[PDB]
């Protein structure tokens, strides 16, 4: 409910360099459950992820689905992450319903990564910083 309980403290979560390129990042969060899933994953030269992590805040359903995302990612290239799809997430985690916006916040997230990660790929400089 509304009021968040802190425990069940979360497993493998550490943001990465995000002032490097090598490492994206994609954080993409609820506005109605006002949740904030920040995503990182490490990059090598062969374009394989060696290094992920996840971090969500706010509703468990998210933190979980997340959890389980970035698990996946862990040993697959940013091509295959790109074909990780929410709709499998659902039901892994088997979320109800209600707690949809979870789901597609895990790929959404995933996607920010390693599209991110390209985009300096593609252009090393650019009129935006951020
Ligand atoms: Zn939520």
């Amino acid at each position: 409910g509304s009021s968040g309980s802190s425990g069940e403290n979360p497993r493998n979560v550490g943001s990465l360099d995000k002032t490097s390129k090598n490492v994206g990042t994609g954080l993409v969060g609820a506005p109605a459950c006002g949740d904030v899933m920040k995503l990182q994953i490490q990059v090598d030269e062969k374009g394989k992820i060696v290094d992920a992590r996840f971090k969500t805040f706010g509703c468990g359903s998210a933190i979980a689905s997340s959890s389980l995302a970035t698990e996946w990612v862990k040993g697959k290239t940013v091509e295959e992450a790109l074909t990780i799809k929410n709709t499998d997430i659902a039901k892994e985690l088997c979320l109800p319903p209600v707690k949809l916006h979870c789901s597609m916040l895990a790929e959404d997230a995933i996607k920010a990564a390693l599209a991110d990660y390209k985009l300096k790929q593609e252009s090393k400089s650019g009129p935006s910083s951020g």
